[PDB]
DNA sequence: GTAATTAC
DNA sequence: GTAATTAC
């Protein structure tokens, strides 16, 4: 599942493999993502994000 | 400006 | 401390 949007101008793909952590601020869904080394940014709409990232963020939310 | 949270 | 994200 790829995550697609646009950050800083640039567009960028990103597997959720590689998501760190998701949170969620207003309606969008933001979060991190490792870039080999580096931790990069990227935010959605709630309803462009593919149903595995809203997974990823209900779960984060349940954490204890 | 604030929201959540971050990289920078 | 600020800029970035979607949204208000």
């Amino acid at each position: 599942v790829k995550v697609k949007f646009k950050y800083k101008g640039e567009e960028k793909e990103v597997d959720t493999s590689k998501i760190k952590k998701v949170w969620r601020v207003g309606k969008a869904v933001s979060f991190t993502y490792d870039d080999n080394g580096k931790t990069g940014r990227g935010a959605v709409s709630e309803k462009d994000a593919p149903k595995e990232l809203l997974d990823m963020l209900a779960r984060a939310e349940r954490e204890k």
